């Protein structure tokens, strides 16, 4: 017995609470301290290699979003002599983090849950609501709860993991080693959710990965504050390398390095495919073939039978909507509603929309949401806008307002479409802008048809309906139409361990995080197959 | 609060490894297989293509030749042509939703029947036509034909039964359920000569997971991968969810590529036609509907790592049948030996005496046969240039063997090289035939040398190491871990058994995902979660808003 495989145990874990806030609440409490620790307040953020702090001379600024004159965060982006150095790092650092026992890794991602939890909880809420918008509850679900998830999740789901393993017959014993992967994982992130950025550097972390991650420029603070946080909790030094940059120029660094082995990307369609493409033309200098993981976005939808629901409809297409000014990839931005349904439908969507609160989350908890994320951000919005009152098939029912003096604040609109085809109905927007079209009762299955191929989508969507044929039909129709389907609920919301989240046709590569498969992903397993007795001779008897 | 979606209880699979036969004389596989041989003897095939239930032929036709009787045309058979592909795509394309949306455990059933199938009524068959058509010998195909194929079906169907069972948490008011759907579009199955059971697999795993798939098989092996085609028909299949598609490789990669609805290749060979693939897929990238998964297994270049304390008989036996068996023609071969100075004597004789006593020929008309002869015109000339180089290279020297003659077979007599230079060019690229390199190292080196293992060449497949001392094997394993994706302590880096060692690796060795274990499945399929919630919703604001 050369060698000796240690019993792999077992990890309990549930998800995390999510809090209600109420007046007197410890944890309102905590989060109004937090939120005024950060009011009028600069952080500079260095690049981080190591433990080295980094400074280049391409200072950028972080903006609140609805106060764009408090800047929140002085950083930098890392330049290619920079990144590059951060990559040499990161690879000799590789080695013995991988040898590490999953457990002592598992453990550094269960500590820093628990300080996000108790002691860390305010100041990630409050630091994702100044820096990137958010009204408690979205900062809350998401800072917290999901990013707390990931990490206890993904912990749970490697420690596992080491449990499954090959047959063994005398006399040989066989053991799988999931290696991480040999080279260094890009990780790239999006502003839209705290917690993404979390799991895309920390789950090839987790699987002995080294990671150099690019977080987005408009969500600088509370990535940080994540960074910190794992650090505390033991993350040693160069397994995550912390480096804002210019997107292409972080892009053509690290698909110009012999040694990408991973890119684990969350962003845009287009952005993907050119990392993708960069990839391909480098393929001869690889050691191994690089990993791409992308979650892409999407254009969904809520499909609604006469036999729904309407209050359910109404709650349900408002939030998928409108929460985070629907600036999620999961938001509802086409809704189809039967012609029997639409008066009610149409009436109580603008009655409740004239009292959807929009301004200053930190300042007025009874803020329903808030500006949109950037100067882009509000110009492609606008840009969605002037084209819905010019388009003949377009009509604005609600809203259609923005104003950037301030804050990048765009109100919530409401468009119906006479053309199931119209453009609005196909384009990504990543503002508050809900498009309805309205179809006949005797048209639903062809209706149903159109949700199908409407759009080059398939990232989430909803059937609103209480009759159970219907929605056996529309379950089926809609297979492919969304990874995460919703029968009754908002198309938005998946939870880690409860809806696994992604989706195929444009949405991309679907590795499914929040499930248990995601982190296969990043290992590259290894058997070892220990033989106990002498070989025998070369010859076989029926020679 | 009644739910809408009812989801069926998930059943599991008891499957143990196919036994391998001993083919005695007085056994009935013996006797069964000698009539098998007898059956193909002097027979040519026709394979035509098969689209659906349709056989096509086309205008160009191609002949499988017997490895050690080249006269001998063992099939006749055809390439599709770009028209013929793009028919077949359209008509699986066609059958794709109404496969996907049944039952796993049907589809499954398809894979047992034909497990069983090559168990009993069918092995005979399909080891005689991958002994005649790829000459291999009756163990070689005992192993690959029957035992890994067989293998493959029953551990893949129980691995896709029991995935089902693979649920999230639901919490109130709702009930979440993981659909494993199959990809979207179709995936084209590219499979080598080498192994009979890579073709099943590469076709009948991603079909397994609700997949419809266009499956080019091997020239070199078209007579065995027919047969297996024919036998997952008999044993259910439906028309047209695997496509029977033989075809000049660059045009088939060109018409799969060049499709809006490709969603996967399944592909082993070798490193270069893997990346051209991956390129095309690349340019093309703006057309397809999803982004294509590209699976490859691309080949090695294996060592066998002897330290001082090694038995010396399990390095000499193990290391003749892991670089000479099946004309060491396996991705998992042994090619490059590092033995320590204090050992070479012993070692040096052993393996000379033993080289004597290696019989090369005819595996149909010889069961004494060792190996036979390698598989084609390609593979004989492109040894003949490594055994000339051999000659010709001042570090390099043949301790035994070096002779060839394709005037009847292709033959390659096993050949073993001493190196001098632990980085010549021999130690290094993929020959794919009986040649066996040895660097022999200071004792006091063990530890240099092995990074010289780990860093001499661009693969990462198989490797062994031969060491009876604990702290050395614990140090090797250490070292090596990305030089083989299947490491071997006191074993032969050949003959990986699905359940037991599931194989891949990384470097330039492919993508890695691990054929034979429980996660290979994973790649054909592209889940959707299903959220039913049974409450009404309540209001759009939330408490602490108030
Ligand atoms: O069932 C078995 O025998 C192997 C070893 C433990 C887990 N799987
Ligand atoms: O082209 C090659 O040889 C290496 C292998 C992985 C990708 N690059
Ligand atoms: O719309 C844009 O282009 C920028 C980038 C992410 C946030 N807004
Ligand atoms: O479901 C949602 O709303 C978020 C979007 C990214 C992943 N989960
Ligand atoms: O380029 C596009 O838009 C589609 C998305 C998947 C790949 N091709
Ligand atoms: O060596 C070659 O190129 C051919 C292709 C596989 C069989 N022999
Ligand atoms: O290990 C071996 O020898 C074979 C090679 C292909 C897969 N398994």
């Amino acid at each position: 017995h050369m060698l000796r495989w240690k019993h792999t145990s077992s990890l309990k874990v549930a998800n995390e609470p999510i809090l209600a806030f109420s007046q007197g609440s410890p944890e309102r409490d905590a989060l109004q301290k937090a939120l005024k620790d950060l009011k009028g307040q600069t952080e500079a953020i260095p690049c981080v290699v190591g433990d080295e702090e980094v400074w280049t001379s391409d200072i950028q600024y972080q903006l609140s979003p609805f106060n764009h004159a408090h800047k929140v965060a002085k950083f930098c982006y890392a330049d290619k002599a920079l990144l590059n150095r951060a990559i040499d790092a990161a690879l000799a650092a590789r080695k013995e983090w991988d040898l590490k026992p999953m457990a002592d890794r598992a453990q550094v991602f269960l500590k820093a849950a628990d300080m996000l939890s108790g002691p860390r909880r305010a100041e990630v809420l409050a630091k994702t609501m100044v820096g990137q918008g958010k009204t408690v509850i979205q900062a809350e679900i998401d800072a917290a709860a999901e990013l707390i998830d990931f990490f206890r999740f993904n912990a749970k789901f490697a420690v596992e993991l080491e449990g499954e393993q090959p047959i063994s017959v005398p006399p040989s014993t066989n053991h799988t080693v999931y290696r991480g992967l040999e080279g260094f994982v890009a990780a790239i992130s999006p502003f839209n959710f705290t917690a993404i950025g979390g799991n895309l550097a920390g789950a090839p972390a987790l699987m002995g990965n080294v990671v150099l991650w690019k977080p987005s420029d408009t969500a600088m603070l509370a990535s940080y504050a994540v960074y910190r946080i794992l650090r505390e909790a033991g993350l040693p030094p160069n397994i995550i390398q912390f480096v804002p940059a210019d997107g292409p120029t972080f892009g053509d660094t690290v698909t110009s390095s012999e040694h990408l082995c991973g890119i684990n990307f969350t962003g845009s369609v287009p952005t993907f495919k050119h990392l993708w493409r960069q990839v391909a033309q480098n393929l001869d200098r690889f050691r191994t073939f690089p990993r791409l993981a992308g979650e892409c976005g999407g254009k969904n939808f809520h499909f609604v039978h006469s036999s729904a629901d309407v209050d359910s409809v109404v709650s349900g297409t408002l939030r998928s909507a409108f929460e985070y000014g629907g600036q999620k990839c999961s938001a509802c931005s086409r809704l189809y509603v039967p012609k029997s349904l639409w008066p009610q439908i149409k009436g109580r969507l603008l009655e409740e929309h004239s009292r959807i609160k929009v301004g200053d989350p930190a300042e007025d908890f009874g803020t329903f949401f808030s500006a949109v994320i950037d100067a882009k951000a509000f110009a492609r919005i606008k840009k969605w806008l002037e084209h819905a009152r010019s388009s003949p098939s377009l009509s604005i029912l609600a809203g259609g307002q923005c104003n950037e003096s301030v804050g990048y604040y765009v109100e919530p609109c409401i468009i119906e479409s006479k053309d199931p085809q119209e453009p609005i109905m196909k384009e990504e927007i990543f503002g508050p802008v809900l498009t309805v079209y309205v179809y006949p009762d005797d048209k639903y299955r062809e209706t149903l048809k159109l949700v199908d191929s409407t759009t080059s989508y398939g990232l989430t969507g909803a059937v609103f309906a209480q009759d159970k044929a219907i929605v056996q039909e529309a379950t089926r129709m809609l297979r492919n139409a969304a990874g995460n389907f919703y029968i009754n609920d908002k198309s938005t919301g998946s939870v880690v361990g409860q809806q696994p989240f992604g989706g195929a046709r444009a949405s991309g590569t679907n590795d499914k995080p929040g499930g248990p498969h995601y982190i296969l992903r990043w290992t590259s397993p290894q058997v070892i197959k220990e033989t106990h007795k002498p070989l025998g001779d070369w010859r076989y008897s029926y020679m």
